[PDB]
């Protein structure tokens, strides 16, 4: 159904089905499949691809060249109905790809809200994406990626499967993940190793004093302590029952599966 | 001609002299130019360009965006009729771009069947890609580069003008290829360097226990004997007598201008 | 107002108030906005956005899914009515992106003249491109980098924030520019440094073998002596008394904010 204030331009092409809400717009040349849902005051701006079980939710801009909703490009995918979702006031920028999730991987594809997604980046099926992050131009994710809340992703940089980028991370441009990244870290090279705690980062998001010493003092024990991963979570878990920002580490290792990035 | 069970889409621009085989689907917005052949079963999605004198086989899915045949990007190219070949069974994501050839190269570019070029992937004009390969993100071929049949190159990975990737060769991401890459060779860095046989690729696509020992063996006596290339040409050749896989080494060389990429 | 000699295709959206030149064409599916200039024997080829105060000189060649005059990508522009401005005789590839300035920036993008811009290169807010320069395949200016006459940027190449790539400069492809780029300097790598003059690119420019040397002496100057900058930006100046061409380092040191690529 076509929200009587939506605007769907003439040239536009919104297949019978789409849920078109209110004071969206569907600018020229767009194609929106019959299983697509645009949340109120979203803005396609025009050659807009939208397709796929596929929800995007309010307040988003998405520029002209996107593909959103697309099959995925894991040989493994063979047309299986997979989904997308997509939060609120998000920007997607020019070409931005985003594919549908595969069944094997849980057949979701998932982006937050408050996103800036720049030109080019990719989200392939079965990515996570948080709210607040930034993938600069180009930005690639493998299948499987997650790219936690607040986390950058700076541009050209492209991130293997499966890998987390933790919270609150910052990864350089030019660089290629191909491990975990703790919540907190900044990391850069080829392939990205850690370079110290995202501090300027925390200090504007409102982190305490205390709490960003807690979490330079929990990055130590992972990097500087020498100890083993094992021998850290316990310290880094004793030290979380002081600084709750720390269990950011405790979750994230929970969910790792590829190994830390290391120098 | 335009078959009678094709589907050109009202939107599209299909301009007389174009032909468009049987069941063959032009979706919205595309633009075929009239020398532009397309095969059975072909679907070109939406807002796609084909132009030049270009020839599609059949049973390919081109993505939106994708801009097929169209004038190449090297300085030396003047508007000459120069011409585009894709073979069967193609995947051609969004965004890929595959130029004509020039006079200077031999004016032809050429892609084979059974391959998945992966978003933004870039054929240059004179490039030949074989069957089966795979181009990831991004992936930029610098005009007259080879690759050979099965060869996959990872997600922002760009070669080098004239390069040539081995058949059967898997080079990583974030890699800059600036020399001959031989068959069978795992290739990654900047510039790439060699990281062994791609043994698993091998075992996957049929090749027998004997043939990997030998194609091993080939491998260490270009990277690890120390000789020169000179001297081990005609002990590969001689490996090749028992293990006819090992010819692909000697077909390789024969046709490689940059030398190998070496440690 | 539209001359009456320029072709408008009918599928085309020109927005009233856009001024398209004599001769100049405007292919299919492309936008252009009220604020638009196009110049005389301008071609958009099809699926064009041109929006924004935008003016675009003569016997430009701005290929499919372009985007120039979009909306920036600096989180800190909030729709002000900033600029673009594109000289004459481009080649402007699909894909590629120019974006419009900030106010805090300055309020202009300026790319000049006889540019070849290829595939999905970005031209970020309030950067300056000079004429002759080269962007090859996803090359990407973040905001207020300036490009100088002649400079070439290899593929897959990223620019920082501020940054200068100097006059006759040629960077490598797969490079990471941090800092700012002396004129007539080959620069590569991640981050990318210096490897001594363009001397192939100044021969090939008419650079007589005296200014060549000189420049040759200004970059030992710079780099070899040991001295500090400003030790050695006085010795330049002497040299430019009878070298004119080494007033391009004076020039270059004046505007250089990040300092100078170093090894
Ligand atoms: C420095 C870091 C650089 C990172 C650069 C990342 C660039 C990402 C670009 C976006 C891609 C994304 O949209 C799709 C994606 O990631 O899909 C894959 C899917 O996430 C995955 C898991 O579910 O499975 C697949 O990747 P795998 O590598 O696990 O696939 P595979 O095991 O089927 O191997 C694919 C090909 O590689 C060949 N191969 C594999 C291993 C080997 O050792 N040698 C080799 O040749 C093998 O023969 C086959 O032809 C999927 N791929 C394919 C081509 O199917
Ligand atoms: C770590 C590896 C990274 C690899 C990254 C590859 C990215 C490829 C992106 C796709 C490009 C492809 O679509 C087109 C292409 O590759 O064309 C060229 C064509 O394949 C070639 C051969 O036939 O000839 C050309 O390349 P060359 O480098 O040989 O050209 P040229 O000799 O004319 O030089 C081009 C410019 O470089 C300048 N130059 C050259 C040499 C030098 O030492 N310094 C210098 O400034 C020279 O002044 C001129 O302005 C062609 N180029 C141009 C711009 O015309
Ligand atoms: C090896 C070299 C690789 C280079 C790769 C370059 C890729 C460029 C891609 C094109 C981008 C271009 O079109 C737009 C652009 O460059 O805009 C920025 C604008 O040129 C700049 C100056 O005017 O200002 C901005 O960049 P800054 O990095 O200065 O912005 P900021 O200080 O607002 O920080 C942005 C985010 O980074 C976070 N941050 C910052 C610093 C830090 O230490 N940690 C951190 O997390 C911060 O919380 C915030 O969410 C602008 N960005 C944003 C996202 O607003
Ligand atoms: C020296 C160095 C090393 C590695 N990388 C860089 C580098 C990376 C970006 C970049 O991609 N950015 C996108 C546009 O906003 C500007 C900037 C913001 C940003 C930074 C880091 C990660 C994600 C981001 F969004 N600029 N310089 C610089
Ligand atoms: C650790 C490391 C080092 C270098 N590179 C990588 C790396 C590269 C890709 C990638 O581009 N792929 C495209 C999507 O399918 C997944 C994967 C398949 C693939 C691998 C290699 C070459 C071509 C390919 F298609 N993933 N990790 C990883
Ligand atoms: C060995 C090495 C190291 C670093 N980089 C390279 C490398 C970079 C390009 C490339 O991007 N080019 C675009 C297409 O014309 C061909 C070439 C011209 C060019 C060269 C350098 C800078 C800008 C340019 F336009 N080819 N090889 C090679």
């Amino acid at each position: 159904m076509i929200d009587k204030s939506a605007f769907v331009h003439p040239t536009a092409i919104v297949e019978e089905g789409a849920s078109i809400g209110a004071n969206a717009h569907i600018g020229p040349f767009c194609i929106v499949g019959p299983h697509v849902e645009i949340g109120e005051g979203t803005v396609l701006k025009s050659h807009v691809v939208v397709n796929g079980h596929t929800k995007i939710g309010r307040d988003n801009e998405i520029y002209q060249f996107a593909s959103i909703g697309e099959v995925n490009q894991d040989l493994k995918y063979a047309g299986e109905p997979t989904r997308v979702e997509i939060g609120d006031r998000n920007r997607i920028r020019e070409s931005v790809t985003i594919h549908r999730g595969t069944v094997q991987g849980g057949g979701l594809t998932k982006v937050g809200s408050d996103n800036l997604l720049m030109i080019n980046a990719h989200i392939a099926h079965d990515c996570t994406v948080g709210n607040r992050c930034i993938l600069a131009n180009n930005a690639t994710l493998a299948g499987h990626v997650s790219v936690d809340d607040f986390a950058i992703i700076g541009g050209m940089t492209a991130v293997h499967q499966f890998c987390i980028i933790g919270a609150h991370v910052m990864v350089g441009g030019c660089s290629g993940v191909a491990q975990d990244v703790p919540p907190y870290v900044i990391a850069q090279g080829n392939h990205a190793t850690p370079f110290g705690v995202n501090i300027e980062g925390l200090k504007r998001r409102g982190f305490s004093r205390e709490a960003i010493t807690a979490i330079r003092n929990a990055y130590k024990l992972i990097y500087r302590s020498g100890k083993t991963l094992d021998e850290v979570k316990p310290e880094i878990a004793e030290l979380a029952e002081t600084y709750p920002e720390v269990k950011a580490f405790t979750d994230f290792f929970a969910r790792s599966t590829r190994g830390l990035i290391r120098h």
